[PDB]
């Protein structure tokens, strides 16, 4: 296939990184994660410009416009021929001796991106999932999407260990979010979802479906709720990129209600897919 | 340059890494920084034995044992001749397309280790530092050296353009390391320092220092300090095996005592002089 190297589409083989990468080392990178359908990108500008803010948080400076990166993005699909899947790309600082500080700003910044053939889960998207509440243990700077991950991959891997699709985070027992995605709850008609701040990734899916509610005229409030206060819901799902609308309908062995995927969880699945291409 | 590489010492040209190593995009990896005093490394059965501790805790099982390991490590100080400086080698999970759980007990886990000629900080140990308090805004659990370093590289930084060393870091007013280091604080001829917990990094001079004190008869207390008692101290210094004993003399405009380097950290230096190669 073909990866996006800097400004170069290239092969898979000729592409490769420096042990002294500063993400390698350090983990001083910001990325995202774009879902094409048919070979369309879905909310691409949207995910074009967190990139930006995501590097601009640490003071990272992309090289290109944000006009060269689409662009870009567009050749990778094409060259991939990639019909539906999803696009990863990254930015760390560069390559420079170890040291924690940062370098001269002579040092370019190194950019990878390439896609995977991989469909809807329809499955989980019809049926729901399964989950458990994993303790939050992550760092305190989550509204930027960076290569600072461990936190994540522990509490997805517990998950999956016990037959579970997401681990939900909380944090002083107060539902945070999900290892890598946003997690929302329903009671008597209105949708409930931690706000924006440094505890958790102001998603992208996240903001859609609360314009979807906003269409069907289904109230939402912005309010942390428990994690009893969670298993005392109607309707609980998670969002992210690629998992979309995931109905989550038990968790630790706790029938959420009794354990369908709700109809108030349906009409936003139903609202979505009018704005997917 | 040589670098180790998995079970090879090769050329720096030789070795590649590949964009979906799991330390690349999930930070999924422990490191260890040897010192080498005149072709003599100092501690290395100790950092191996936390190299090999921190792996175990992420789950990483090192393909080989800790004298290969030594073996290897040696071979890599000779090759490259390095008189006084350090080594830095790391292990990752391995590479494997993108997914936050582990892969399968097939994938290889990736070794890189390589060395840098670097004196001993002089200047600093003779006439000490300036500091910084930055607020501690990382994961939770800081008892592993692994590659999730984000946090750290922010904190250095922020010291950095401050014109200081280090920044102390400190979580609920209480004091628990360095971006980098460990600290200890002297008062009334007692050494104290943040015990070792989920929020510190259990450092290898750490306990040297500590060993130190016992031999020169001085009272250790491993109780927290806030930095409202941090300031008041007759005498304050960081530790890691790259800056061993560093007296910090003031932190933010504010100096510690007279501003001069206690001797209580003199007589510390003096006996840690002793253990060295
Ligand atoms: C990427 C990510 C999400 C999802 O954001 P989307 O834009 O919906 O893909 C949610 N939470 C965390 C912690 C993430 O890293
Ligand atoms: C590596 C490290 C240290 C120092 O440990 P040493 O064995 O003394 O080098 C101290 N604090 C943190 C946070 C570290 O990551």
């Amino acid at each position: 296939g073909y990866t996006l190297w800097n400004d170069q589409i290239v092969k898979d083989e000729e592409v490769k990184i420096d042990k002294e990468d500063r993400g390698y080392q350090f983990g001083d990178g910001v990325y995202e994660v774009v879902k094409v359908y048919n070979g369309e990108m879905f909310t691409v500008n949207e995910h074009i410009d967190r990139l930006y803010a995501s590097a601009e948080k640490i003071r990272i400076t992309i090289p290109y416009t944000k006009d060269k990166f689409h662009q870009l993005l567009h050749e990778l699909v094409e060259k991939n021929e990639l019909n539906t899947g999803h696009i990863y790309f990254q930015v760390t600082r560069g390559t420079s001796p170890r040291a924690h500080q940062f370098p001269e700003n002579t040092v370019k910044p190194v950019i990878i991106g390439y896609t995977k053939e991989n469909p809807r889960p329809l499955e989980n998207l019809e049926k729901g999932v399964k989950a458990t509440f994993v303790e939050d243990i992550r760092w305190l700077r989550c509204d930027i999407k960076s290569l600072n991950l461990l936190g994540a991959v522990l509490a997805k891997q517990e998950a999956h260990e016990k037959g579970c699709y997401e681990a939900i985070l909380h944090r002083n027992n107060t539902v945070t979010k999900g290892s890598s995605s946003n997690v929302f709850g329903i009671k008597d008609g209105i949708l409930y979802t931690h706000p924006a701040n440094n505890m958790i990734l102001k998603g992208i899916t996240r903001d859609v479906v609360i314009a979807c509610a906003n269409e069907i005229n289904m109230p939402v409030k912005e309010i942390p709720f428990t994690t009893h206060e969670a298993l005392k819901m109607d309707e609980l799902f998670v969002t992210s990129t690629t998992s979309e609308i995931t109905p989550v309908i038990e968790i630790d062995g706790k029938l959420i209600r009794d354990g369908k995927v709700g109809e108030w969880t349906r009409k936003l699945q139903k609202q979505f897919e009018t704005k997917i291409p």
